[PDB]
């Protein structure tokens, strides 16, 4: 650990592919991903989350926070699956295909993170060698993974 801290211009972070766009977790939240698909069937009743599966006794929730924060993504080329701690919630995100660990540069965070670039459910868009890409520190997806019940 640099314990010191010092300088914020590149990161690294959680990536996956959506929908010809990229897309990246803050890594730090993001624990693993892991290869599912058509988790918890029977066992549907809300909407949002479309699987669960018990470990270590403990269910952790999977969904699409592209879903909930929308992109191109549209289930087309959905396969793997991402694992993701908050707030005492195993939250996970199911993607196409997630490249891991990434290369993001983050000149949002600074005084204590702050930019609009997509924070219309999330951090905000990312953006980095001539590339496109999305980014968020699942803080918004999450929250909202939690209140989620409103309609």
């Amino acid at each position: 650990m640099k314990t010191l801290a010092d300088a914020l211009k590149e990161f690294e972070v959680l990536s996956f592919e959506i929908d010809e766009q990229a897309l990246a977790f803050d890594v730090d939240n993001i624990e693993m991903v892991i290869e599912k698909s058509d988790i918890t069937p029977v066992p549907k009743s809300r909407h949002f989350v479309e699987g669960v599966i018990n470990l270590r006794g403990r269910i952790i929730p999977v969904v699409n926070l592209a879903k909930i924060l929308g992109i191109s993504f549209d289930e087309q080329k959905m396969k793997s699956i991402i694992v993701a701690r908050t707030k005492d919630v195993e939250v996970g995100f199911l993607v196409d295909r997630v490249l891991g660990v990434l290369r993001i540069t983050e000149n949002q965070l600074d005084l204590t993170n702050v930019s609009d670039k997509f924070g219309k459910k999330s951090k905000g868009l990312v953006k980095t060698d001539g590339r496109l890409i999305i980014y968020l520190d699942i803080d918004k997806i999450i929250e909202e993974i939690t209140v989620k019940e409103g309609v």
